[PDB]
């Protein structure tokens, strides 16, 4: 009956209200991902209940158990319906998850603390004063690892055995270090995520060069789903009606601080 | 056994090579999506022949007689087996075909004669001087006809009605019109065509403003094939192995004119 929706704690996408105390159910929450949730579950008819991710992460395979993790292994294990969360679409999470259509494009890109002297992926793997990394247990890290071209490659070897561990476990832990770093932490990130800090409050920082790559994320639903068909139409159709561009600037824009 | 692909003559995607009066089958033709289905069809393990579509239509369906026409016709009537070609995913579309993860994203956008003073849509829809239009029966014509946003229903309401006919049969018939317009004529068109086409000669176009919209291009089956699982999961591979950048790069920059 009721559709157990699991998602992650990333602002904008999904965030506390300020007043989160007092509320209850799915109203403590606010965010892109939150609205596009209610969205989603007006065009389908279904009613649901927004569960964050009890892990905190947003998906991997363990390489010895081969067990997956956070959101996409609470699908696989049939512990949620639907993950409605930045969820990037890969190729070995097709194989065992199915995904909508993207709802949103993106790409890895680069932040870091106003003034450091980075302009470019090439310009971080030719030195070694400033430290790297990215998010753990998600579509960067596996980017970097899968990598063949010689830039990557070089990024990877270097942060595959850096030390300290330049892999953070929560976006906001990245961009604390790259704040607190003195310009000696860049921190590679999905673009979108660079794009909204760096109009938010101290604006220090900023993102630098194009994208690494294009990806998208969708909207996911256990293989074989009765659900997956309706919601990859009703994210077509969200689309076109122009509610995803609406979405973006209510919560990129329209709060910016910069 | 061997698996018939429709597609379309559209530069640089598809091309007769300089002396294809000499060549035979797969050989005659060149472009990125000739490349792109000779790596589809290597991962997926299969062989194939190249078709271009008998109408050199994109497709659109007919609303009295209700008939899918152009390449997604050829599909819905079991004409092809598979589209390789600058395909628009569309709501209205996945509701008759299959389609792929996007292999390139994209969006609509505006071509003008250099010098010509308009900087975006809402430029456009304030005048009367400057026409402009878009390709017949395919996604951006219908993106406007759909339109609920103002300024593009307002572009619609001119376009719809405009005499002589602002649409175009074909890119190149858009293109030349822009060209011949001493700026009095701008083209509504997708943004990596735009892009291609400010890098040929005579190097006198330019894209302005940002995109429209926001979509992707698929490689696209009819409904409940065998092989739409796998090229899929093609597509994602090739993304992320980085195929897709480096055919971009191949012919749209490798072979800048400007
Ligand atoms: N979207 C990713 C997770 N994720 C998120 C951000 I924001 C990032 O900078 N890197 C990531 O891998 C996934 O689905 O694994
Ligand atoms: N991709 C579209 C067709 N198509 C192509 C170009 I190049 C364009 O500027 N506009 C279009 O509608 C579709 O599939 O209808
Ligand atoms: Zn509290
Ligand atoms: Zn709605
Ligand atoms: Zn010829
Ligand atoms: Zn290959």
């Amino acid at each position: 009956k009721t559709v157990v929706v699991t998602t992650i704690l990333e602002s904008p996408y999904v965030m506390m209200k300020k007043n989160h105390e007092m509320l209850e159910g799915n109203e403590r929450y606010e965010g892109y991902c939150v609205d596009l949730a209610a969205e989603i579950a007006k065009h389908c008819g279904f009613k649901y209940k927004l569960t964050i991710v009890g892990d905190g992460k947003y998906g991997c395979r363990d390489a010895d158990t081969k067990i997956w993790n956070g959101m996409v292994g609470e699908l696989v294990y049939g512990k949620a319906d639907i993950a409605i969360a930045p969820l990037t679409i890969t190729l070995v999470r097709e194989e065992v998850i199915d995904f909508s259509k993207p709802f949103m494009s993106l790409g890895i890109s680069i932040m870091i603390k106003k003034g450091t002297p980075i302009e470019s992926a090439e310009d971080l793997s030719k030195q070694t004063e400033i430290a790297y990394g990215t998010l753990d247990c998600g579509s960067t890290k596996e980017f970097f690892r899968r990598s063949k071209i010689a830039v990557f490659d070089k990024m990877w070897t270097y942060m595959r055995s850096a030390e300290p561990s330049v892999f953070v476990r929560t976006t906001a832990e990245g961009v604390a270090r790259v704040r607190k770093s003195k310009g000696k932490y860049a921190y590679l990130l999905e673009s979108t995520m660079n794009e909204y800090i760096e109009q938010r409050k101290p604006c220090d920082t900023m993102k630098v060069g194009g994208n690494l790559d294009s990806k998208g994320y969708g909207i996911a639903t256990p293989k074989g789903s009765s659900l997956g068909n309706a919601v990859n139409l009703a994210v077509l159709k969200l689309n076109e009606q122009g509610l995803l561009d609406k979405l973006k600037n209510k919560w990129w824009y329209d709060k910016g601080e910069c």
